[PDB]
């Protein structure tokens, strides 16, 4: 075969009065790597919901082991911290304290519930979707109506978000942790087909979808941000580049990069590409590649 | 120490189907003689061998033994791989068996198998059988003969070389201690070539097909798997590309001699630093149209 299969993510539930998991101030937990682009994407919308004292964070290390995940004090790396609440060395510890029979895999991102100590949601699509309400009456009237998933956008959301993912979000690691030549161009062709749809969708537009800010936008942003600085050399997604072959695409990543804090403060490219590069199995030397420089273009404005 | 040469009255007299070049269209080194031989007119007068780009454990093998489109079998001695000729002209040899090797058919016998030297070779030596406009050309004449040397010396250093030293380092110290000098080059040659079209002397010579065999291998091959990439050739250095494309797409020596699939099946099939041996489909193209901006 030689093609990549994502395995689903189990631990599927929510934050709502009444239910299992009541909204608390200083109760949840995420627990997020700054390389992956899944839990980045949680990081991302904590920020654009103001959810910084509401809901805390712990950065693992990027430096992925035989044991998955460490955390900081396991594998020192800057940015990268020991876990506060349960003397853990790997993100699999918190899997197997929530249920010591879990057999799935122990990935990030983590939203954590500190008081029962188990597993909220590892899902990183409904962990964006829970912080649009959850938390809502914690924060001010306008910072709560903040929404990235609002009902009169949904369908169209709903739409660019399936081959978004299919083919772009998972698409990179299916071309990359592809070890035939078959599956690796079954992959990334589709890939960049679909920059090319991208690239028309955004020409002249700051966003994908209602010309204002949603998790479409969130969900894109977290790989194309890579693309450049990993997924084109480590992965081979190098058809053409972004800041050379897609001008639409690249504007609007560098807007929201420069003009919103929540995605440059998040983005960590040290953490992204020690992460990649730092996979014996696609590049046994582990050295690090020095470009591409820079990681991200200015604005030009 | 297969070092002669081809002159009137010596070892290796000037003659017409006697020399053959044994080479791989992947190599640059191998790749400077093809150039050349096309430059001057030789193709009637000096034979070719294209090896298989499937490096071996055994080194090169002929395309009887590790097929590939336009890799051929050894036309003479049923060799295997580029070994057997070598030992073919000495049982003792110890050294590398290089390409590309400019053998004598007629003593059965390495000429020589330096790049530098044969492509100097093919300046004069077989001039009696040319038409006067290829025996003309020299492209290490007298008078740019300093500074096409002052040139090479960096060039071949810090680029030739310089892109193998990033590539095949195995520490991170060793790695940016070797690319950064290489695009420190690489900035130098984007001055000397800003509204030129040639390194030296406004006419073509040595250093630029020096240069170009390892140029032309930038962008498809280098940037990705020797991890060669501070930045590209075609969105970088804009007079190098300019130079680049201005050889390849004026010039039927250049390209003709440029077999990308040979070059990239080649890099990408080293398994110390490839080991999936996935063939990446980028970059497209190869090289950009010569009036692309």
């Amino acid at each position: 075969d030689g093609s990549f299969k994502r395995k689903a993510s189990t631990f599927r539930r929510f934050i709502e009065k009444g239910g299992e998991f009541e909204p608390e101030k200083g109760r949840y937990h995420l627990y997020v790597a700054y390389s992956c682009p899944w839990a980045t994407r949680t990081l991302i919308v904590r920020k654009i919901k103001g959810l910084e004292e509401i809901v805390g964070v712990t950065i693992v290390s990027p430096l992925f082991s035989a044991h998955g995940w460490p955390f900081g004090d396991v594998s020192p790396f800057p940015g990268a911290e020991a876990d506060p609440f349960y003397n853990a060395q790997y993100v699999r510890d918190l899997y197997l304290r929530a249920d010591p029979k879990y057999e799935g895999r122990f990935t990030v991102p983590v939203l954590w519930d500190k008081k029962t100590e188990t597993v909220v949601n590892n899902e990183s699509s409904e962990i964006i979707r829970i912080f649009n309400t959850a938390f809502n009456e914690f924060l001010p009237a306008d910072k709560a109506a903040i929404h990235l998933y609002p009902e009169a956008l949904k369908s169209e959301i709903d739409e660019i978000n399936e081959w978004v993912y299919d083919t772009v979000n998972n698409g990179v690691y299916k071309a990359g942790f592809a070890t035939t030549q078959q599956a690796y161009e079954a992959a990334v062709i589709p890939l960049f087909e679909s920059l090319d749809r991208l690239e028309k969708i955004l020409t002249g537009k700051d966003y994908l979808v209602g010309d204002q800010l949603t998790e479409a936008d969130v969900r894109l942003f977290v790989t194309i941000i890579r693309f450049d600085p990993a997924y084109v050399g480590h992965f081979k997604c190098n058809l053409r580049t972004i800041r050379d072959g897609y001008p639409a695409i690249h504007l609007w990543l560098r807007k929201l990069y420069w003009n919103n804090s929540a995605f440059s403060e998040t983005c960590k490219f040290d953490h992204i590409k020690a992460s990649y590069y730092a996979q014996k199995n696609v590049n046994p030397t582990l050295v690090v590649p020095l470009g591409p420089i820079p990681n991200i273009l200015p604005l030009h404005h």
